[PDB]
């Protein structure tokens, strides 16, 4: 999608 798990950890 867009890098979702990536956002996971943005978090």
């Amino acid at each position: 999608g867009s890098n979702k798990g990536a956002i996971i950890g943005l978090m």
